[PDB]
């Protein structure tokens, strides 16, 4: 699925994502926009390591989801990367919360620090209602 933008605010709102670890809801957006456009169904191969991220998020295979052909990898989410391709991001949104609960919080994603960190990112969930 993709989202549309004030809908993803509101169903992440309503998961508990405003405010947790301290990372307000517009970063959140604005981490889903950049890493998948607000699609579910997203992935991205890598190659040179030969790991894969899944979904709304991109989370990588080789240490948050299981997906059986990434070597040496582990499963912290405790989640089989399937479940971080669901229409319902339930699972994506419990999993990118352990994500941030390691001391990195926000920055474990690359992408947020490229075109989320340190910038005016309210135009993510302006008119929203959230």
């Amino acid at each position: 699925k993709v989202f549309e933008r004030c809908e993803l605010a509101r169903t992440l709102k309503r998961l508990g994502m405003d405010g947790y670890r301290g990372i307000s809801l517009a970063n959140w957006m604005c981490l889903a926009k950049w890493e998948s456009g607000y699609n579910t169904r997203a992935t991205n191969y890598n190659a040179g390591d030969r790991s894969t991220d899944y979904g709304i998020f991109q989370i990588n295979s080789r240490y948050w989801c299981n997906d059986g052909k990434t070597p040496g990898a582990v499963n912290a989410c405790h989640l089989s990367c399937s479940a971080l391709l669901q229409d319902n991001i339930a699972d994506a949104v419990a999993c990118a919360k352990r994500v941030v609960r390691d001391p990195q919080g926000i920055r474990a994603w690359v992408a947020w620090r490229n075109r989320c960190q340190a910038r005016d990112v309210r135009q993510y969930v302006q008119g929203c209602g959230v």
